[PDB]
């Protein structure tokens, strides 16, 4: 497309906006779409055919009004529809797996790598697949259903909620990690709570900073990027579902 | 005063506006935390500056912070903890945390090869703080360099294209022949330009952010101390002020803390 098209960003509520707030800040000149889905999500406790519905629907959309990239911030919608939309859209599509997946083979010193996400996320065995690839590596994948929840709820330290996250993580101290992807919207809320469970050995791997910064490689290679010189950027934030809570809830990652 | 009240804020004090990625990063790791954060705009930028000049500076605002009956220091900027960490160890009883000591550990955990690089403001570098900082570490090369325009090309938002990478292919250019596989970003501007950085560095070298890994030593501390501000407490109260000009402080930080 232009240059001068935004760049489309989608999540399934407020949580992708870690993801959108890390490409903000490499990309101040870029035009960007956020679109949450208030109003179907969470997609956590979703079924893979029911979230790859829900995103695609806004992935269409997003698409239709001519963005130049697509960036699915939702680790759970990424699981559910990355081979859809390869093949769905022309315009280039990040995601928030693999750019983590390349990070945590390349970070890793015993090869020994964790992952944490939602159940749908997790059961989808997006993580364990991506991962079969790497040489030398072994993989315990992990779900974390109640985390979002005490992130939105901003309960992320103290004894109530580092006793959650270590009877979750245990499986990953036990198999030794030394990498650990934070593989949901939410979780880099949780990466000091995190790294107090898991020690100082254990590289903690973001969603939202790899996705950044691999939508800076992108539009540089395709050469796209939106021109300093251009206006000012316009940033446009939509939800499906109840536009003042979500005004309320984004507080908490903005 | 080691312990003070649960309900006492944190302080945070930066050169300027740049660290405002450290209180963010903080922010949102610990939301229930008073923050009262000193952005020293009036005196700044403290990279061009000599460690006697800087120091002056940061003490002055420390000593501010420390007054209000906060209950923990965070030196938010790598060139204030360059030349006043020692000061402070001494002048100030409530637990100090800052940007060099936690990238540090990171870095050492992080390599595979044992090659770490470092970039800062000359004044950072020219210290030798990070150097000297890696001398215990076994079986370690360290490679730092000057980054002097990073931070004007952050704040004035030029942060990707051909003109800012070439402008960082020319300073990385002795970590990429040094072999690094480690880079810390030891000034509070970049992680604006991780993205550029990794970039000219390539996919195997791991990038430490200095407000990253402070955030979690300060969940660590807080934790460990059980300082921490209770959740049932009323909310939490966050002040920004700057020594400088007001409406300045105002549209710079704009750059650091994202959208509204
Ligand atoms: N955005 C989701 C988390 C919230 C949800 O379950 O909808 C993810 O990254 O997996
Ligand atoms: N805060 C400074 C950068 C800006 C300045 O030079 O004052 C640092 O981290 O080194």
């Amino acid at each position: 497309n232009s240059p001068l098209a935004p760049v489309g960003v989608f999540d399934s509520g407020v949580g992708g906006l870690t993801v959108a707030r890390a490409i903000i800040d490499q990309l101040p000149d870029e035009d960007i779409v956020y679109v949450g889905d208030t109003g179907n999500g969470p997609y956590g406790p979703l079924t893979i055919p029911e979230i790859r519905a829900h995103a695609l629907a806004i992935g269409d959309d997003l698409v239709g009004r001519g963005v130049k990239a697509l960036v699915i911030a939702c680790n759970s919608a990424s699981s559910a529809c990355l081979r859809d939309a390869r093949e769905r859209y022309q315009v280039p599509v990040v995601e928030v797996i693999l750019p983590a997946v390349r990070r945590a083979v390349a970070a890793t010193r015993n090869g020994r790598i964790g992952v944490i996400g939602t159940r749908a996320t997790i059961t989808s065995h997006a993580y364990q697949d991506a991962f079969a690839a790497a040489r030398d590596t072994e993989i315990t994948a992990v779900a974390c259903p109640r985390f979002v929840d005490f992130v939105e709820r901003g309960v992320t330290s103290g004894r109530q909620v580092l006793g959650l996250a270590q009877g979750y993580l245990e499986p990953l101290q036990r198999a030794e990690v030394d990498t650990l992807v934070l593989g949901c919207t939410h979780y880099p809320l949780l990466s000091g709570l995190i790294q107090l469970a898991m020690g100082e050995n254990v590289t903690l791997v973001s969603s939202a900073e790899e996705t950044a910064k691999e939508v800076v490689r992108v539009l540089t290679e395709i050469d796209l990027l939106r021109p300093h010189d251009a206006p000012p950027a316009t940033r446009i934030f939509e939800a499906t579902g109840d536009p003042e809570a979500f005004t309320k809830l984004a507080a908490r990652f903005l």
